[PDB]
């Protein structure tokens, strides 16, 4: 039993655990912290590479410009940050370029078009087929969704580090973690900890109901083990994708939007030599038209590739078919990206890889019209997919859990 | 890319990896491509074996077999140069009172299981001194699935010699039981090992979600540990997965398959080495006891560690037991092995490593030894389904029939 229950040890229920035991309205109350999988952090999974290289197969950088609330906690536990170096397209192409220029000159019919899906706002500059290619030169395909819009895409494009030079948040700057945004999702977990809240990790919440003024969990352990949990406030700490595996009627009975999801892909390989110093690459992106989309050489220490939509079941479809196969594309896929032939590629000397199914989805919180039962994730803020919509979700989720107990 | 098949096998224990080495052995198949999938990220299903701590290999699942009750068992241990090493709780050094009532029970009752030898055990032997006697002696044979009421004297009879613990209740001594040298996990990537230079591809980390006809085929629907979804294309399928697994497809299983019911027990076992073999003290290397308490059964092997062993309530209990911490479930051990052992609490010491595992669904019952969907013709495998359920020899009699069965339909 416990007197609070959050269901989801990502970096947005770790922050709330955080918020409610130092709240001086509900201390000594217990809490319980429940994740279907054996180590906290989510989203967020940091891995040392072959030898001595950290790198994120989640999230991975930040900017002090828009993540306020991240950097105030990287600091608060004391977690070195380095210079993120992918903030700038080296070798732009002609379509790249000719994107700042369509971007910036059609900026002012935002005010009366901006509803309109971002590839017919686009096509006003010079017809479709230019904008596709323009769009494309940005490396994140979610902006062909047509439920994007000009204004909500302008959006998502000044918040990324790699793009951002075609708006208005060009010059933000970017950071990343120097031994990997584990460390945070560790500094906050060991604090919960100390503070005297239990952690129950390899557990999955299968359903609820409300048990009188409480709620009654069951859960199941990865080996079948079936568990009740009987609490009187529930937090469930996880994104949408995650509400629509319970019974709780989301999100028709939380919120009037909808809410979707897109898969996200990261490769990494390590070689014998940093053999891209020779093309003059280390700490440059390259954002191209095939399945790599974006390619990131970090300093003289890796490679990486980061994909979504259907490069990343792509690329996780290659992964299925056998090592040698995938290998063998990305090293077709680099040399097309550089211009280069492909003996001219080296094999790597070691690799990983992620394959997020919802890695991205989309008040900062929400409650149960009938239940009372708080909902949190970064997809119910105005920074959905970023950490910092974590954060700002847990803050309005722990306010909503403490007028809850003073009523 | 497009996954494909002439041959599926689902399931990588040990009947799913046996029959695929028959495939691939047969003349009247060779050509086709084999796909063999499981839900976990290696293969053995319920044969797991572990590295405790440093140098002492244990059996987290299945742990001893007989050559006189295996045949099939010992043979492929041989055919795979798996080395065996004796089983030694095959005797109960210190009997109690009550087991040895028990073994004079059975005998004294056995001309009565002509005529009520189809009630529950536990009424069957409460005619000998009542209820409460007959409980304390099936307690001290250390398997409370003998409690079951659909457990009928007959069948525990049949139950109780056929294990190395309690064998001498029924004069079964003749059997002989060994082990693994070096773990049960050997045979099985003996078996993989052959499968996989054979030709058969292994997708290890998928599970199957669901099976629709597809012409002359079949067309599985599978997803990864990631979420990812796979589909696959075959022309012939072996479900090579335990009642339990069918009964969570789209199969229509059991009705589609058999007249026959199916039924599950949880099991528990956990493992202990300590800083010296502090139980030699008390003449307890090689030793099983059987106690009134959680534990249940306690084994002692040699100076190595010692490990307890539990089904039924008492599994679910030791997980739950797991899951309120380390800390306490360690403590909990260290009551139940004084009280057991009759020493004071502190005369244990605290365990150096330790391991458990909790089975959800341990051992799996129920009639030919494989079966077949009435309408779709997809091929069932399982120990389940043969007179040596909860054995890994039942596994490799299924074997045998589902790979005949598979061999009609391709020649048909
Ligand atoms: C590849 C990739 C790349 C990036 C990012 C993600 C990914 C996948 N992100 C986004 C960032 O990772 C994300 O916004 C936060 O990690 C989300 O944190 P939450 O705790 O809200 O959800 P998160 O998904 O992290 O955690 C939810 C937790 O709930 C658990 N759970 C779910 N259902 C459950 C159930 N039924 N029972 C029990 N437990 C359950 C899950 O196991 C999980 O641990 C990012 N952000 C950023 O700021 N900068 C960046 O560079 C990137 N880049
Ligand atoms: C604790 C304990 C102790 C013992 C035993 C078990 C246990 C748990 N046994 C019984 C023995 O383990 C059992 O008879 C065989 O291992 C069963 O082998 P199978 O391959 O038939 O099923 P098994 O369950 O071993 O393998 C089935 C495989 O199918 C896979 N699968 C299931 N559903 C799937 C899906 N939907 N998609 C993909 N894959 C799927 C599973 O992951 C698994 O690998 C035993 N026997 C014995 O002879 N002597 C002994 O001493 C013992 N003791
Ligand atoms: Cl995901
Ligand atoms: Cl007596
Ligand atoms: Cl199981
Ligand atoms: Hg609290
Ligand atoms: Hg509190
Ligand atoms: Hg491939
Ligand atoms: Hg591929
Ligand atoms: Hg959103
Ligand atoms: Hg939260
Ligand atoms: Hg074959
Ligand atoms: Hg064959
Ligand atoms: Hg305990
Ligand atoms: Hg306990
Ligand atoms: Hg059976
Ligand atoms: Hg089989
Ligand atoms: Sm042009
Ligand atoms: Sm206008
Ligand atoms: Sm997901
Ligand atoms: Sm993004
Ligand atoms: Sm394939
Ligand atoms: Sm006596
Ligand atoms: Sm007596
Ligand atoms: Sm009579
Ligand atoms: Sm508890
Ligand atoms: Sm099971
Ligand atoms: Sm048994």
């Amino acid at each position: 039993s416990s007197d609070i229950c959050i269901v989801g040890a990502g970096i947005s229920g770790l922050t709330c655990a955080s918020h409610l035991l130092d709240s001086p309205a509900c201390r000594g109350l217990s809490l319980r912290i429940f994740d279907m999988q054996q180590e906290a952090g989510g989203r967020i999974r940091s891995k040392m590479l072959d030898g001595k290289a950290s790198i994120e197969l989640g999230a991975g950088r930040y900017s002090p410009q828009l993540h306020p609330h991240f950097q105030s906690a990287m600091q608060h536990y004391s977690q070195k940050s380095e210079v993120y170096p992918f903030t700038q397209l080296k070798f732009k192409s002609h379509v790249q370029q000719k994107l700042k220029r369509a971007m910036n000159e059609l900026s002012p019919r935002l005010k009366e078009h901006g509803k309109e899906s971002f590839l017919q706002f686009v096509s006003r500059y010079q017809g479709h087929d230019s904008a596709v290619g323009m769009i494309r030169s940005m490396g994140y395909d979610a902006l062909f969704l047509p439920d994007i819009s000009a204004e909500m895409a302008y959006d998502i494009v000044g918040k990324h580090p790699e793009i951002q030079s075609v708006t208005d948040n060009d010059a933000n700057q970017w950071f990343a973690a120097e031994t990997g945004f584990a460390g945070l999702i560790q500094g906050i977990k060991a604090k919960v900890k100390a503070a005297g809240a239990r952690f129950s990790l390899g557990y999955r919440l299968l359903s609820v109901r409300t048990d009188g003024d409480g709620y009654l969990l069951q859960l199941a352990g990865d080996d079948g083990w079936k568990l009740e949990h009987r609490t009187r406030h529930l937090i469930l700490a996880i994104p949408p994708s995650a509400m629509a595996g319970l019974n709780v009627d989301f999100p028709e009975a939380w919120s009037g939007a909808r809410y979707g999801s897109l898969p996200l892909f990261k490769g990494f390989l390590t070689y014998g030599e940093p053999w891209w110093l020779d093309y003059k690459l280390d700490d440059q992106v390259l954002i191209v038209d095939n399945p790599l989309r974006k390619i990131y050489f970090k300093g003289d220490k890796y490679l990486f590739f980061y994909t979504d939509s259907e490069m990343a079941n792509y690329w996780r479809g290659c992964v299925a078919e056998g090592e040698d196969g995938y290998l063998e594309q990305i090293r077709t896929h680099l040399a097309s990206a550089l211009g280069i032939v492909r003996e001219r590629i080296p094999q790597p000397l070691a690799h990983v890889h992620k394959y997020w199914a919802h890695g991205v989805e989309f008040p900062s919180a929400l409650s149960h019209r009938d239940s009372g039962i708080i909902a949190c994730s970064d997809a119910y803020t105005e920074h959905c997919g970023w950490m910092e919509g974590g954060l700002l979700s847990a803050r309005e989720a722990s306010r909503l859990l403490l007028q809850r107990i003073a009523a």
